[PDB]
C-alpha cells in the first residue's frame, strides 16, 4: 500500500508551534466527510500531546520542540472516521525519526582520574586512560565525537609539558625524561574534552598523576 | 494482595540520580537468586530510560528529574525471575505520581487584546476580558492561579486611571467618568497575570480599548 514515509524532524525547533508536518488523506473523503485522528506514543499515551492531528483537514501536527536524546523516534497510527461513525481504513504507521543537533557538552565519566607511573620509565610510556562521553551522534556527524588535550600541568617542574594525551582515545602518555619522586611525587593535570571532534564546547577535568619509585 | 504503594516524586528534583524511590522484594528469595527488572512507558518503552531497577537488590531508581507538565504519572510493572530463568511472582504494578513545583510563569492567550465602549457608559461598565493560562497546578496549590491587574494606562487623558480589572475574571471595566472619543479615542492597557495568586511570577500583555461614539 501507499503511505506515509517517515518524517524527519530535527529536535530543539524553533516554532512557530503547531507545526505542520505531513496531510493525512484518505480518497474516501470524495464520497464522505472524514474526521482524522492518530493514536500511540506522543499523542493519546505518554508523552500524551506532543503529535496531533487536525481533524477535518488531516494535518498532523508537532505542538512542540523535540529531544531526540529523550526519544529519538515515535510511532504513531493515524486514523480515518466517517462522520457516520464508522472507520473507514485500516490504520496507517505513522514514523517520527527525531534527527539531531549538537546540544550536549561532553562529560567526563569521573570529575578527578587517578593514575600512577614508574619514574624513569621511557618516554612514549603510557600512564592512564580518561575518558569522556556526549549524548549526541556521533555517526552521521561529529556531534559525539569528543577530542582530548590537556589544558595544563603543575607543577611545572622539572619541565612544563611531560605529559600528552591521545587525542581520540584519552591515554596519557610521558613524553620526558625527568620524572623524579622525591623532587615532584606527584602531578594534576587540566584536562578536556571538545566535541566536533575539537571544533566544538569543551568540558573540564583533572587526571592527577603519583610517581612511583 | 500487598503492593507497591504509589509512590510521588516532585518534579525537577536536583538529585543526585540515580535516586533510590523505593526496594522491591519477593520473599521467594529465601529460596532462590532472584534477578529484578521493569517495563512500561518511562522503562523499556518511550521515554525509555527514566526509570530503572537494581538487577539483584529490587531498587527502583529514577535516572534524572522529572517534568509534571510532559508526563505527570507513570505506570510501570516490576518483575521477578529465578536464576534458572523462570517467573515467581506476577508482575507487580508499580505507579510514580509527579507532583507540582511551580515552574511555569502565566501566559497571556493573546498578546495584544482588544476591546472597545461606549463614550459616556455608566461608572462600573465592563468593556472586554483578557485571560492568562497557568500551566502549573491549581487544585492543590495556587502555583497555577492567576491574578490580574494594570500596569499603566496610556495616555494618562483625562484622568490616570480610567480602567480596572477583576482580579480573578481577567474582565476590565470603566471605573471613571469622562471618556470622550473626539479628546482620546483608544487606550493601551498593560496588563499582568502574576501566579500564586499574586504573590508569584508575573507576565505582561496589552488591552487596547476603542472608545466607541
Ligand atoms: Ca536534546
Ligand atoms: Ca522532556
Ligand atoms: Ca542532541
Ligand atoms: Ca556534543
Ligand atoms: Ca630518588
Ligand atoms: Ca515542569
Ligand atoms: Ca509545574
Ligand atoms: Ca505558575
Ligand atoms: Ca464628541
Ligand atoms: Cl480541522
Ligand atoms: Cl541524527
Ligand atoms: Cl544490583
Ligand atoms: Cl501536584
Amino acid at each position: 500500500d501507499w503511505v506515509v514515509a517517515p518524517i524527519s524532524v530535527p529536535e530543539n525547533g524553533k516554532g512557530p508551534f503547531p507545526q505542520r508536518l505531513n496531510q493525512l488523506k484518505s480518497n474516501k473523503d470524495r464520497d464522505t466527510k472524514i474526521f482524522y485522528s492518530i493514536t500511540g506514543p506522543g499523542a493519546d499515551s505518554p508523552p500524551e500531546g506532543v503529535f496531533a492531528v487536525e481533524k477535518e483537514t488531516g494535518w498532523l501536527l508537532l505542538n512542540k520542540p523535540l529531544d531526540r536524546e529523550e526519544i529519538a523516534k515515535y510511532e504513531l497510527f493515524g486514523h480515518a472516521v466517517s462522520e457516520n461513525g464508522a472507520s473507514v481504513e485500516d490504520p496507517m504507521n505513522i514514523s517520527i525519526i527525531v534527527t539531531d543537533q549538537n546540544d550536549h557538552k561532553p562529560k567526563f565519566t569521573q570529575d578527578t582520574f587517578r593514575g600512577s607511573v614508574l619514574e624513569g620509565v621511557l618516554p612514549g610510556t603510557s600512564v592512564m586512560q580518561v575518558t569522556a562521553t556526549d549524548e549526541d551522534d556521533a555517526i552521521y556527524t561529529y556531534n559525539g565525537v569528543v577530542a582530548y588535550s590537556i589544558h595544563s600541568q603543575e607543577p611545572k617542574d622539572p619541565h612544563d609539558l611531560m605529559f600528552t594525551i591521545h587525542r581520540s582515545t584519552g591515554t596519557i602518555s610521558v613524553i620526558s625524561s625527568g620524572l623524579d619522586r622525591e623532587k615532584v611525587p606527584e602531578y594534576t593535570l587540566t584536562i578536556q574534552a571538545t566535541d566536533m571532534d575539537g571544533d566544538g564546547s569543551t568540558t573540564t577535568a583533572v587526571a592527577v598523576v603519583e610517581i612511583l619509585d
